[PDB]
C-alpha cells in the first residue's frame, strides 16, 4: 500500500522540562511538562509518557510511536515527538482536563446533553478518521478519551492500533481474536454507555470469563436512565452479533449530529442548561510564565 511519510521528531532531553507526575498505572507513568524547542520564543504544555529500561518496553512504545506520529486528525491525539533517553518517551500534547471517563464521573452535576451528544459526535469523528487511515484502534474506551477543553476531546492509547479489555470487545474479538473497524463500532458502543452512565464500570462484579457467555445468550448493557430509546437503540445496534449489521462511524456522525441539534429530545437531565463547565473565554482557564505559551494544536512545522 501507499508509502507513511510521516516524520518521527527526535526531540532532545534539554528542550523541555518534567514538571510533575499526572497519573502511574499498567499504562506507564504520564508527566506533565513544557517544551521550549530552540531559539523559537515558545512555550508547548506537553505530556511526556513511558512505561526499567526492558528492550521489550522499547519495541512495544516505538510501536506506539509509529502510529502516533501517523496520525492528523483534530479528534485524534498526534505524537509531537520522541526523546531517546534509556527508557525512551513519547512527547504529547498536554490534555489539561485529563481522560474523559475521570471527568464525567468529577463533573456529573455539570454535564448536560448537548456536551455528552457532542463528545459522541467528537469520538465517532476521531473514529472514522482511523478507518479512513486503515487503522483499527482495538482498545476504543471512555479511560483512552482525553479532554483538551470540555467542548474538545480526542482519541489516544495507539498502544494496540494495528493497519485484554474484555468488557470493551465485540463477541468475534473475545471468541476469535477478529478485530474489524466494525469491532471498534462495538467498542465505541460502551464508550458511549460508559459517558451516559457518567463513569460506570461495564458489567460491574461479572468477571472477564462469564461476559462470552453473558453476550451469547442474548444480554447487553442495560439502557442509562437519561437516555431515550433514541439513543439507547443506537447503542444496541453497536452490539449485534453480525459485524456488518452494527452502523459506520461516518452513519454515527450523522445520528449524533442530528440529536447534538436538540438534546434534550434524546437526553433527558435534571438541571440541564443550566448547568456549565470551563471555557476558553472564562477567567484563569489558562503556573509559570503564561508569555510565548502555545498550545500544540498551535505549534506547527513543515
Ligand atoms: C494519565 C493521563 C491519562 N493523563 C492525565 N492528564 C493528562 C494530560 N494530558 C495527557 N496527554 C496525552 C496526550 C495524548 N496521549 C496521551 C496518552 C497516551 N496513552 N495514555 S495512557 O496510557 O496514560 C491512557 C490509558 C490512560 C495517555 N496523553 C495525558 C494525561
Amino acid at each position: 500500500e501507499a508509502p507513511n511519510q510521516a516524520l518521527l521528531r527526535i526531540l532532545k532531553e534539554t528542550e523541555f522540562k518534567k514538571i510533575k507526575v499526572l497519573g502511574s498505572g499498567a499504562f506507564g507513568t504520564v508527566y506533565k511538562g513544557l517544551w521550549i524547542p530552540e531559539g523559537e520564543k515558545v512555550k508547548i504544555p506537553v505530556a511526556i509518557k513511558e512505561l526499567a529500561t526492558s528492550p521489550k518496553a522499547n519495541k512495544e512504545i516505538l510501536d506506539e510511536a509509529y502510529v502516533m506520529a501517523s496520525v492528523d486528525n483534530p479528534h485524534v491525539c498526534r505524537l509531537l515527538g520522541i526523546c531517546l533517553t534509556s527508557t525512551v518517551q513519547l512527547i504529547m500534547q498536554l490534555m489539561p482536563f485529563g481522560c474523559l471517563l475521570d471527568y464525567v464521573r468529577e463533573h456529573k452535576d455539570n454535564i448536560g446533553s448537548q456536551y455528552l451528544l457532542n463528545w459522541c459526535v467528537q469520538i465517532a469523528k476521531g473514529m472514522n478518521y482511523l478507518e479512513d487511515r486503515r487503522l483499527v484502534h482495538r482498545d476504543l474506551a471512555a479511560r483512552n478519551v482525553l479532554v483538551k477543553t470540555p467542548q474538545h476531546v480526542k482519541i489516544t492509547d495507539f498502544g494496540r492500533a494495528k493497519l485484554v479489555p474484555i468488557k470493551w470487545m465485540a463477541l468475534e474479538s473475545i471468541l476469535h481474536r477478529i478485530y474489524t473497524h466494525q469491532s471498534d463500532v462495538w467498542s465505541y458502543g460502551v464508550t458511549v454507555w460508559e459517558l451516559m452512565t457518567f463513569g460506570s464500570k461495564p458489567y460491574d462484579g461479572i468477571p472477564a470469563s462469564e461476559i462470552s457467555s453473558i453476550l451469547e445468550k442474548g444480554e447487553r448493557l442495560p439502557q442509562p436512565p437519561i437516555c431515550t430509546i433514541d439513543v439507547y437503540m443506537i447503542m444496541v445496534k453497536c452490539w449485534m452479533i453480525d459485524a456488518d449489521s452494527r452502523p459506520k462511524f461516518r452513519e454515527l456522525i450523522i445520528e449524533f449530529s442530528k440529536m447534538a441539534r436538540d438534546p434534550q429530545r434524546y437526553l433527558v437531565i435534571q438541571g440541564d442548561e443550566r448547568m456549565h463547565l470551563p471555557s476558553p473565554t472564562d477567567s484563569n482557564f489558562y503556573e509559570e510564565d503564561m508569555d510565548d505559551v502555545v498550545d500544540a494544536d498551535e505549534y506547527l512545522i513543515p
